């Protein structure tokens, strides 16, 4: 019962449900939920989902964000902003650029985000063995990218660019821009007329594994 296809189906159902939560929400979102939506768009980009429905839900996200007073052009830029803003708090990094000014209570909101993520982070790190889970993450994602780099023709680039944790810790810094570039190329290829088999299967496994992985990764406690 439940094979990879079904898991794919579940993934879609889960993210659609998440997306439905998002479009239904007009109010607050939790950091896990924000990053959750980030993973919605992560895999729903290459799944080539309704851009307007995701825009709408994202507009509700922008609405919330801008409601507290966080300015963001659209979800990509807003989430990018938020990512910088969370790790700003988490690591004490200074702001690169966020186009809108903060306020202490906004940073207190970012503080909840950073600390909530931090809490769920260690909680799950205990309950499900964080290092163990992360090792599974790393290994399987290594497997995947390794095959992507081993197989030709490849459209991805070397360690120069991939100098980031593709599958990082619950609350570890990840380069969303460069990721959006490579994923963007994946999407760009997946909107192309070339249909590969093994390569596309690897792509699919990358998609499906990363989706499951993060779904599990950002799962409260370690499932209910």
């Amino acid at each position: 019962v439940k094979t990879l296809d079904v898991l794919r189906g579940e993934l879609r159902g889960q993210r659609e449900a998440f997306l439905s939560e998002i479009i239904k929400s007009d109010g607050p979102f939790t950091i896990l939920q924000l990053v959750g939506y980030l993973r919605v768009v992560d895999t729903d980009l290459l799944l080539k989902v309704d851009s307007t429905k995701v825009d709408e839900a994202g507009k509700k996200v922008k609405a919330y964000l801008e409601k507290i007073g966080i300015r963001g052009d659209s979800v990509e830029a807003a989430l990018d902003n938020l990512m910088i803003k969370v790790y700003e708090i988490t690591k004490g990094t200074v702001e690169s650029s966020a186009q809108g000014t903060d306020s202490e209570e906004l940073k207190t909101l970012l503080l909840k985000f950073s600390e909530d993520l931090k809490a769920e982070q260690e909680l799950h790190s205990e309950a499900k063995g964080g290092e163990a889970l992360l090792s599974s993450m790393k290994t399987q994602h290594d497997e995947l990218l390794k095959k992507f780099a081993a197989l030709t023709p490849t459209f991805l680039t070397s360690e120069d660019i991939s100098g980031y944790l593709t599958v990082p810790e619950y609350g570890a810094p990840m380069n969303a821009a460069k990721w959006a570039k490579v994923e963007g190329m994946i999407h760009g290829k997946l909107e192309s007329s070339e249909v590969p088999a093994n390569l596309k299967a690897l792509v699919a496994e990358l998609i499906e594994l990363r989706a499951q992985m993060m779904a599990l990764l950002y799962g409260p406690i370690g499932h209910h």
